[PDB]
C-alpha cells in the first residue's frame, strides 16, 4: 500500500538546499545509500580539497571547471568528461572562470560494491549512439557504473515502461518531460532527480515541443557490460 505522496518521496525525493561560506550552493537529493548533488560554483572560486569514505562521481553540466582528484588536475568541459574519486581519495576544484559552473556529483556507499576508477580518475566519452530511434545517448563506463546522457526528443520521444535489476538514478538537465516510476508520474524540470532501486518499473515520455536532456546512471552497467 503506497500513497501518491508516499511514492513521490521514494522515487523523486524533495531536495534540500545547502549553502557553503565560500558561496557554493548545492541541491541535495537522497535515497538510501546514494546522494545526488547539483552544485552551483561561483566565478573564480576554490572548493577546498577533501575526502570521505563514500565514492563520488562528478560531471560538469554547464561552464568549465578545473578539477583535482589525487594529484591529477584536469579541465572539465560541459558534459564531455566525468571523474571517479574512489573512497578516501582527496579531491577538490576551482572555478577559474568569469562564469558560474553548474555541476553534478553522485556520492555513494553500498554493500558489495568495489569502487574503481581509471588510473588517472577521469572518464572520456566511450561511445555515442541512438539507444532508440531518434534518441541519442552518450556513455561513460566503469566496471561498476555506467553514465548515460540521454536526449529525448519532444513530440512523443519515449522510453517505454520497463524494469531491470540494475539500480538507475538520474537527473534532468534540460527541457522537461514526464517520468514515471512505478505508480508515480512527475513532470521533470532542470535539476529534478530520480532514484530507481532494482526491479522498480520506470519510463519516460516527452510531450513538449522540444528535446529534453537527462543524465542517467546505472549500477552496475547495463549496456556496456
Ligand atoms: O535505458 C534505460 O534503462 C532507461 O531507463 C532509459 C531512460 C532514459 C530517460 C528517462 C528514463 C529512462
Ligand atoms: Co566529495
Ligand atoms: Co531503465
Ligand atoms: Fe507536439
Amino acid at each position: 500500500m503506497k500513497t501518491k505522496e508516499d511514492m513521490q518521496e521514494l522515487y523523486f525525493p524533495t531536495p534540500k538546499l545547502i549553502e557553503w561560506e565560500n558561496g557554493v550552493r548545492q541541491y541535495s537529493t537522497v535515497r538510501g545509500d546514494t546522494e545526488v548533488l547539483m552544485s552551483y560554483v561561483p566565478p573564480h572560486t576554490n572548493v577546498e580539497p577533501h575526502q570521505h569514505k563514500e565514492v563520488q562521481i562528478g560531471m560538469v553540466v554547464s561552464g568549465e571547471l578545473m578539477m583535482t582528484v589525487g594529484d591529477v588536475t584536469r579541465k572539465m568541459t560541459a558534459l564531455e568528461s566525468a571523474y571517479i574519486a574512489p573512497p578516501h581519495v582527496p579531491h577538490g576544484a576551482r572555478n577559474d572562470t568569469d562564469q558560474e559552473v553548474i555541476a553534478i556529483d553522485i556520492k555513494r556507499l553500498k554493500a558489495d560494491e568495489t569502487y574503481t576508477s581509471p588510473e588517472d580518475y577521469f572518464l572520456d566519452i566511450f561511445k555515442t549512439r541512438d539507444l532508440l530511434p531518434g534518441m541519442e545517448v552518450t556513455f561513460f563506463v566503469e566496471d561498476w557504473v555506467e553514465i548515460m546522457l540521454a536526449k529525448i526528443p519532444g513530440n512523443g520521444g519515449e522510453m517505454p515502461f520497463h524494469k531491470h535489476r540494475n539500480e538507475q538514478i538520474g537527473i534532468c538537465i534540460g527541457g522537461g518531460y514526464d517520468m514515471t516510476v512505478e505508480g508515480c508520474t512527475v513532470e521533470m524540470k532542470f535539476g529534478t532527480a530520480y532514484f530507481c532501486e532494482p526491479r522498480e518499473d520506470h519510463g519516460a515520455i516527452n510531450r513538449s515541443e522540444k528535446e529534453s536532456k537527462s543524465i542517467n546512471i546505472f549500477f552496475p552497467p547495463r549496456y556496456n557490460r
